């Protein structure tokens, strides 16, 4: 019950950098795996209209926080992005340059 998400560092709260709340701590979300289809979730979820685009490579910046999940591949229709496939969490298979983002339709 306590996950959470946000996106940072993009001036809008609809566009930025992707971060889930885990063991108590913002973490960011690497892109070795990173789509569409995990952005429409995350900008669902946010109530942020679609995903317009899904960059990643610290297009937003790097994080400082852990790297808290990889290889996420939702199919799409997922309510949460913890909810899509992913490979456990914190597998310290990434740095902070392969931090995920997203923009979503809502972004002004
Ligand atoms: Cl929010
Ligand atoms: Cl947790």
């Amino acid at each position: 019950s306590s996950l959470a998400l946000r996106l940072v560092n993009g001036g809008d709260r609809c566009q930025g950098r992707v971060e889930v709340l885990y063991r108590g701590s913002w973490g960011t979300v690497c892109d070795d795996y990173w789509d569409t289809n995990d952005a429409n979730v995350v900008c669902r979820q946010l109530g942020c209209g679609w995903a317009t685009s899904a960059p990643g490579n610290a297009r937003f910046g790097q994080g400082s926080g852990p790297i808290v999940l990889d290889d996420v591949r939702c199919s799409g229709h997922e309510s949460y992005l913890w909810s899509c496939p992913h490979n456990g969490w914190l597998s310290h298979n990434c740095g902070h340059h392969e931090d995920a983002g997203v923009i979503c339709s809502a972004s002004q």
